């Protein structure tokens, strides 16, 4: 049935894997193991539609990013993740978005901006700053915590809702 190909991108350590694993497997990964390229598939009902999520969890560490752009080519929508306690990861978002536009050869690609680790109080990216970035892109901004589950389903389901607008 309806399949949605989602790709999760962003700087090393922002919580791409923890977010995906919380969504799919319902637990929090406390440790840090850098990703090369992993995929997950699960059947879910989203707004009354039974569908299949195929999620590519990509490397954020440059050293482990070989051929990432090839893996990403098939993505239908992209979760652009930064951490709210990592200003550099937020600044990097523009470069991830440019890479997405390159691999899709389009300036109109479904995406959602995600500010993760919202359970932490060492915030250096304020909500309004991320809202403004997302506005400039024509996409939603959503905050998440892979640790508490806050916003996790919402982030991924919102991306499906963006793909459906394409
Ligand atoms: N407090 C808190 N810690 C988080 C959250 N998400 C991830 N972390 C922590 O941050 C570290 C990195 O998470 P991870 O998911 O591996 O990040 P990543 O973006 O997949 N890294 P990589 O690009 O190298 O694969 C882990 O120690 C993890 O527990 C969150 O929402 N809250
Ligand atoms: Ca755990
Ligand atoms: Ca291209
Ligand atoms: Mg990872
Ligand atoms: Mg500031």
């Amino acid at each position: 049935m309806t399949e949605y190909k989602l790709v999760v991108v962003g700087a090393g350590g922002v919580g791409k894997s923890a977010l995906t694993i919380q969504l799919i497997q319902n637990h929090f990964v406390d440790e840090y193991d850098p990703t090369i390229e992993d995929s997950y598939r699960k059947q879910v009902v989203i707004d009354g539609e039974t569908c299949l999520l195929d999620i590519l969890d990509t490397a954020g560490q440059e050293e482990y990013s070989a051929m990432r752009d090839q893996y990403m080519r098939t993505g239908e929508g992209f979760l652009c993740v930064f951490a709210i306690n990592n200003t550099k990861s937020f600044e990097d978002i523009h470069q991830y978005r440019e890479q997405i536009k390159r691999v899709k050869d389009s300036d109109d690609v479904p995406m959602v901006l995600v500010g993760n680790k919202c359970d932490l109080a060492a915030r250096t990216v304020e909500s309004r700053q991320a809202q403004d970035l997302a506005r400039s892109y024509g996409i939603p901004y959503i905050e998440t915590s892979a640790k508490t589950r806050q916003g996790v389903e919402d982030a991924f389901y919102t991306l499906v809702r963006e793909i459906r607008q394409h």
